[PDB]
């Protein structure tokens, strides 16, 4: 019993299998969590397959947004965010949820990052929307920026936030990189060093490398920093509870993910 | 800790607490399944407490119908049957399902009884509906009877069945008692021995007593028979799987009920 898996392309190096293997073991449960490559056009087929033999699955790039028109139910939050990262299967019916939003908040709390705004979310893409949704719910004043202005402006209107220029980063107290800038690229950062504030906190959703240029610039400025692992771990832990009713240890899953990275 | 419960009025004799206690223990899980007396007045206040402190709950009379309107999502089957016996709580949201229909079918399969029709369901009430529904989806011909002809003909239309006179029971190959006849009445049966099928099988949903006059008659005639416990055990095991993803041993679920019954 308990067949799980992460669907997306690519997923060859996902850290979920390692995290969830630990979750199952730690809770004394038998089961498996496997990495299963799935293009955005091979999705319809896989949701059918999930229905017949998986208790649940995580969705990742680039399936998160397209999965909605494919589930029997989608949570109010997942719908607002417009993306599902966790699917539960019961009686062949599929229910979509988003554990990225609540996971991010739990990660901040657990990591001792104060919820102090204004919070600037860099990136109005999928991850940016989930983070902006979470920070709005937490009641902070939220600003959003995007390389392409329209997307930031549209999101600001949609969520009742404020689209701002990169320069306003100096006035933010919580900075979140929700862009792909820096992914596998130690030379790139979404924010020029000179625009970082001198007090506050910075979080990077990118965890490859672990200490991105963005986090190094932030740490250099004396800001409290958090890597992308805590969020990854919490969204996974919350997903596991959705599936079984049990909450595996988040710190344990994070460590497991770290060990899995090398 | 996993928190479960059976909601209804009454529930003091429900065998669910005993069955799920076995499920939890046998599956090495920590948690509890309690019986919570819940009159219809209190469904609202009760469900809210569910969204907050329970992973899932079973619903028994008289809350199986008035629950649908209060849930965030109701399964199709449960929609068509018009009753929910299993509620799942996730992120404060409540989802309703009916494990009786599939539990009934899985009990027959696991017990040997072939889904060879034509099958006749005696009783067009709540119990009969769930069973009538499950049997056609299974792929066999299904007739329905009821002491009040109307309640039967209407069901034949709503579910695409066929209302028949009691005499038809003889031409059926699958007999199902969905009436309260025989409940704590060893000498009472809804079907006269003379109207019993020629070949086939019979299943009684009444499990108190376990061997009802209906089942004893059916057996004397040469029909294969099944008590009401296998269905009880499977709807419970399926409910547990629904809440956790793990299926407790249905045979063990039945044993637990048997012991709780003391027979
Ligand atoms: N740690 C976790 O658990 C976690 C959870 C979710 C996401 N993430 C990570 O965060 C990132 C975002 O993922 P996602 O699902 O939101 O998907 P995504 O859709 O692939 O990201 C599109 C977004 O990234 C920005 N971006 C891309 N290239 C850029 C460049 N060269 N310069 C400036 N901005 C650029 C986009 O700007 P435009 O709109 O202008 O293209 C936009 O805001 C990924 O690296 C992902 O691994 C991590």
């Amino acid at each position: 019993m308990l067949r799980f898996a992460v669907l997306g392309h690519p997923v060859a190096h996902s850290l979920s299998p390692a995290m969830h293997a630990f979750a199952l073991e730690s809770l004394g449960l038998e089961g498996s969590y496997e990495a299963w490559d799935t293009p955005l056009e091979a999705l319809p087929g896989r949701l059918k397959e999930v229905r017949r033999a998986f208790r649940g699955v995580n969705l990742t790039l680039p399936l998160k947004e397209a999965a909605l028109a494919h589930l029997d139910w989608v949570s109010p939050e997942a719908q607002r965010i417009g993306a599902v990262n966790t699917v539960l299967q019961v009686e062949g019916r599929l229910f979509g949820f988003n554990t990225d939003a609540p996971g991010f908040l739990e990660a901040l709390k657990a990591g001792g990052i104060p919820l102090k705004g204004p919070a600037l979310v860099l990136g109005a893409g999928g991850a940016g929307r989930a983070v902006a949704f979470a920070l709005r719910e937490a009641g902070l004043e939220v600003w959003v920026w995007n390389r392409t202005p329209q997307r930031a402006l549209a999101l600001a209107e949609e969520f009742g936030l404020r689209a701002v220029p990169l320069e306003k980063a100096r006035e933010a107290r919580l900075l979140v990189n929700a862009t792909r800038v820096g992914l596998e690229d130690p030379s790139a950062s979404p924010l020029p060093a000179e625009l970082f504030p001198e007090e506050g906190a910075a979080v990077d959703l990118v965890y490859r490398p672990l200490w991105t240029r963005f986090l190094r610039e932030a740490k250099a400025k004396g800001l409290k920093v958090q890597t992308g692992l805590p969020m990854l771990a919490w969204q996974g832990a919350l997903a596991f509870r959705l599936w079984t009713g049990l909450l595996p240890d988040p710190s344990g899953m994070e460590e497991a993910a770290r060990r899995a990275l090398g």
